[PDB]
């Protein structure tokens, strides 16, 4: 499995973690940044992106 | 198994995750930040902590 580990950097996922995430965390002031990541289980949110396609995790 | 999940929050991990971790994720300029999470697998890194015990990555 390949995801996204930032905006436009890829990877192949290590074993064990068959899924892609994009999340947003708190920077500061109001503003978010968006983490992306494999995974083996997704942050859970209301918009988090969680899925186990190649580079899904936008 | 517990872990900081921010830098003034705290979780009890999913089952199937048994690693505390917090890595650097770059913000822009060489500026950057630390992300604290539970996970199956530590993300590779010079400035990272992977840890096995509660609140360990931090
Ligand atoms: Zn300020
Ligand atoms: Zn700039």
């Amino acid at each position: 499995l390949k995801c996204y580990s930032s905006r436009t950097e890829t990877m192949t996922c290590p074993e064990g973690e068959d899924k892609c995430e994009k999340y947003a965390v708190g920077l500061m002031h109001g503003s978010f940044f968006f983490i992306y990541t494999c995974t083996s289980k997704c942050h859970e949110g209301a918009y988090n992106v969680c899925c186990s396609t190649d580079l899904c995790n936008k």
